[PDB]
C-alpha cells in the first residue's frame, strides 16, 4: 500500500508547493460563494415560460424551428398540463399522433445500472410486466426468490418497487439478470413517511396488485401468489425516472381510491398535506401524453423520434426554471455580480477569481432570434463543473 | 457547455492558484524527478526467483497465510514464474491445483455491456463457440448466420476479429441486453503479420477456421458448424481473454508448434525470438487452475479474493522484484534528485513536489505486520502521478 500512500502525497504536497501553502478549504469556499452568487443572478435574468404561446415559441426554437415538432409538443403540454407526463413512441403512421393513456411516472430510477436492457438512453424497457410492491426493505435471498420463480415461470418481466433493495437480495437480482438474462428491475419507492406508504398503495390499486409488509395486512413476501403482483402494460425506467403505462387495476377500484383521497383533502388544514394529496389524486386521475411520431419509413421515424425527445426535454427544462440568453451570454452577464462578494481571506479571493475568469470562456469560445438556453441547463452545468 | 466550463475552471484555476506558473514546465520537472527515482528503484530492487522467495512473497500478500503462499508457489513450479494462473471456486474443503490446456491474450471485450458477471466485471462462458475473422465485422447479415448456428446448438459465441463495430456490434449489444443473447466480441491481438499468425494459432488450438484470411478467403456467410472453434471455458475481462480447453486435436497443435520452432531456429532478432516464443507458449504451455475450497460458499468466495490478491502481488513481484524496506527505500532516492539540472523556476517546483512526497511513507512509519512492495507497483504509481 506504499503506492497508495505515495499517490496521496504527490496530490497533497503538489498543492502546497504550487499554491505556496494556500488553504484549499478557503479556496473551495471562494468558489462556492461565487457560484451561488452567479446562480442567484441567473434567476434574475431568467424569463418564465408558462403561457401556451411562449411554450410553443420555446418548443419551436428547441427543435430548430421544426414547427411540426414544436406544435406537437405544445399540444401535448396543453392536453396534459405544463408539468404533465409526456412520452415519445414510434408511430406506425405517416403523421404525428397524440393519445392520452392511463399511466403515471415517479422520480426514482433503477437501483443498479446492470438492470439496463436498452443501450440507447441507458434505460430498462419492458412490456406486460409483473409489479412487486413492498413497504419494507428487501435484503435477503429468501424474501425475493419466490417472487422471481413465479415471474420467471410465467415468462413475465418483473418490476420491484420497495423501500430499498440491497444486500444479497440485490446481488441475486443482478446475478440472474446478467448470467441468464432474467427480465427484472428494482427501483426505490418514492416519497417519505406515510406519503411513501400511500403512494405505494396507489400503485397497487392502479396496477391491481398488493403491497407486502404493510401494517394492515402484513403479507409476507415468501407467501407471494401470482395474483399479488400488479400488472403494467409498459415499463420505462431510466437512472432517474420510472414510467408505468396501462396498469391492470380496474377503473372502479381506481375511482374508490380517488374517493378516499378526496375525503382526506377535506379533512386537513395543512397546506403541505394538501399538496401531497393533490399530487396523488392527479397521478391517479390524469393520464400520460404519448407522442406517436409518424413518417415515411421506420428508419426516418427513429431519427425524428430522437429530435422530438431532445426538443421535449429542453422544453420541459424551460417551463421549470425559465430561459436565459444563449451562447454563454448569461454567464458573461453574471460576472459583475461577483464584485459584491464579501470574503474573509485572500484564499477566498482566489476561489472567486477562478470563477470570475472561467465565466467568460464558454462565451468567448462561441431572444427573438432564437439565441436562448434554458436556465436549468446552464445552472446545473455550473454546479457540476464546480 | 458543461465540459467547457469544467475545463475553464481547471485551466484558470491553476493560473490563479500558481500565480502564473507554466503547467508544462512543472510537469517536466515532475517527470524528470520520477525518471531518476525509478532508476534508483530498479538499482535497489531485489528479484524474486527462488521457490522459497516466491512463497514468502505470496504468504505476506496473504496476511501470513502459509497455505495460500504454498499453493501459489506450487502453481508456479508447474507452469513457470510467468505462466498463466487462474483462480476458481472449488467443490472440496481444500485448495486444488490443476494444469489444463489454454491460452491468454491482452485483449478484453469491445463493449462493457457484454459483462455477465458483476464480480470483477467479467464475461464468463462454458462450452462456447469461437468465431475467428481476419477482417473487420460491421454488417449484421455477415454474422446473422453464425448466430443462428450458435443458437441452434445452444452455445455461447465468442467473436475474435480485427474489430467489431457498426451495426454488427450494436445488434450484438442490443440482443445481449434485451433477450440475453450469450455473445461477446474481442479485438484480435497483435498487429500486422503477427496478428494474422496469432489468429491462426487460435484456430488450430480450438479446431476452427479463420474467416477472411488471405489463403482461403472464406466468407462469414458460408459458415458451417465445423468452422467454429470450440472452447471449454471462456473468461473475458476488460483487459484480458482466457480461453481454456480448446477443441483442436493434439496432432494439428503439434504441427503448428513445429512450424514456430522451425522459424525460431532461423532468426537472430531478439524481438522476433520473443514474438515466436510467446506464440509457442500459448499453443504448448498449460494453464494452472487454482480451485479454492472451503466449508461454505461465503468462505470460498472470501478465500478466492485473498488468493487472487496474493497472486497478483506475486506476479508483479516476479516481474520487476521487490522493494526492500518499502517506504524507507524511497528515502535513498531523494539524494538522486539533487543532481537533476532544472531550467526555469517552474521546473524546480516540479522536482520539489516529488522530493516532498518521497519523504512521507517513512515519516508515517501493515508495515508492522510485515508487508513487501513490488517494484512494479511502486514504479507504475509514480508514473501515474506524472
Amino acid at each position: 500500500t506504499t503506492a497508495t500512500v505515495l499517490a496521496r502525497a504527490i496530490a497533497k504536497e503538489g498543492f502546497d508547493t504550487i499554491s505556496k501553502g494556500a488553504n484549499p478549504v478557503e479556496i473551495r469556499r471562494g468558489v462556492m460563494m461565487a457560484v451561488e452568487t452567479v446562480i442567484k443572478e441567473l434567476k434574475n435574468l431568467s424569463k418564465p415560460v408558462t403561457t401556451p404561446e411562449e411554450i410553443a415559441q420555446v418548443a419551436t426554437i428547441s427543435a430548430n424551428g421544426d414547427v411540426e415538432i414544436g406544435n406537437i409538443i405544445s399540444n401535448a403540454m396543453k392536453k396534459v398540463g405544463r408539468k404533465g407526463v409526456i412520452t415519445v413512441k414510434d408511430g406506425k403512421t405517416l403523421h404525428d399522433e397524440l393519445e392520452i393513456i392511463e399511466g403515471m411516472k415517479f422520480d426514482r430510477g433503477y437501483i443498479s445500472p446492470y438492470f439496463i436492457n436498452t443501450a440507447k438512453g441507458q434505460k430498462c424497457e419492458f412490456q406486460d410486466a409483473y409489479l412487486l410492491l413492498s413497504e419494507k426493505k428487501i435484503s435477503s435471498v429468501q424474501s425475493i426468490v419466490p417472487a422471481l420463480e413465479i415471474a420467471n415461470q410465467h415468462r413475465k418481466p418483473l418490476v420491484i418497487v420497495a423501500e430499498d433493495v440491497d444486500g444479497e437480495a440485490l446481488s441475486t437480482l443482478v446475478l440472474n439478470r446478467l448470467k441468464v438474462g432474467l427480465q427484472v428491475v428494482a427501483v426505490k419507492a418514492p416519497g417519505f413517511g406515510d406519503n411513501r406508504k400511500n403512494q405505494l398503495r396507489d400503485m397497487a390499486v392502479a396496477t391491481g396488485g398488493t403491497v407486502f409488509g404493510d401494517e394492515a395486512v402484513g403479507l409476507a413476501l415468501e407467501d407471494i401468489q401470482a395474483h399479488d403482483f400488479g400488472k403494467i402494460g409498459e415499463v420505462q425506467i431510466t437512472k432517474d425516472d420510472t414510467l408505468l403505462l396501462k396498469g391492470g387495476g380496474s377503473p372502479a377500484e381506481v375511482e374508490k381510491r380517488a374517493a378516499e383521497i378526496v375525503e382526506q383533502l377535506e379533512n386537513t388544514t395543512s397546506d403541505y398535506e394538501k399538496e401531497k394529496l393533490n399530487e396523488r389524486l392527479a397521478k391517479l386521475s390524469d393520464g400520460v401524453a404519448v407522442l406517436k411520431v409518424g413518417g415515411t419509413s421506420d428508419v426516418e421515424v427513429n431519427e425524428k423520434k430522437d429530435r422530438v425527445t431532445d426538443a421535449l426535454n429542453a422544453t420541459r427544462a424551460a417551463v421549470e426554471e425559465g430561459i436565459v440568453p444563449g451562447g454563454g451570454c448569461a454567464l458573461l452577464r453574471c460576472i459583475p455580480s461577483l464584485d459584491a462578494i464579501q470574503t474573509a481571506n485572500a484564499d477566498q479571493k482566489i476561489g472567486v477569481e477562478i470563477i470570475r475568469r472561467a465565466l467568460r470562456i464558454p462565451a468567448m469560445t462561441i431572444v427573438e432570434k432564437g439565441i436562448i438556453d434554458p436556465t436549468k441547463v446552464v445552472r446545473t452545468a455550473l454546479l457540476d463543473a464546480a
